């Protein structure tokens, strides 16, 4: 839970004890009973509804704001599926934060700068979502997709940005 949680967070591995992650945001709406929580957000023309085992807290009732990635489970959050639900910005701020609570909590202390400098490496590849030139699922470095566009845009004329996913 201190250097191993560490290398959880600089390796990406899915957490410990998963809890469970939020998709769209609106208003916070969650079922009651039932061995699978019949959740209800809202949103436009979207809603909710997610599957867990028994033991499970929420701390959020019905009302507020659900947003995306919030508290859900409660516990140590995925930051797999933090990716695609809250996006690439989120997860960089959230992975040196708690790597640095790590550290906070045992006395010793060095400047966010160096994690941030990894976790910046470790979210350096990209996934194709739509090929122009190369093929899609391939696993490919973000600024090698900037002269991609960059070029192909100010310089030439075709017009077939390639889409790329975030990939952490």
């Amino acid at each position: 839970q201190g250097l191993p949680r560490v290398i959880e967070l600089f390796e990406a591995r899915r957490p410990k004890a998963k809890a469970v992650i939020s998709e769209i945001d609106g208003v916070v709406r969650i079922e009651e009973t039932e061995e699978k929580l019949s959740v209800f957000v809202e949103s436009e023309g979207f809603s909710k509804e997610y599957k867990l085992p028994k033991e499970a807290r929420l701390l959020v009732k019905d009302g507020d704001y659900v947003e995306a990635g919030q508290p859900l489970t409660r516990g140590a959050i995925d930051p797999h599926q933090l990716l695609e639900a809250k996006g690439p910005e989120a997860v960089e701020r959230y992975l040196v934060e708690e790597i640095q609570k790590v550290y906070r909590a045992q006395g010793v202390k060095l400047h966010d700068k160096h994690i941030e400098i990894v976790v910046r490496q470790m979210m350096k590849y990209v996934e194709v979502t739509d090929p122009g030139d190369s093929r899609l699922l391939e696993g490919q470095v973000l600024e090698k997709w900037d002269v991609e566009a960059l070029n192909e845009r100010l310089i030439a004329e075709g017009k077939t940005p390639v889409a790329w996913k975030p990939l952490l």
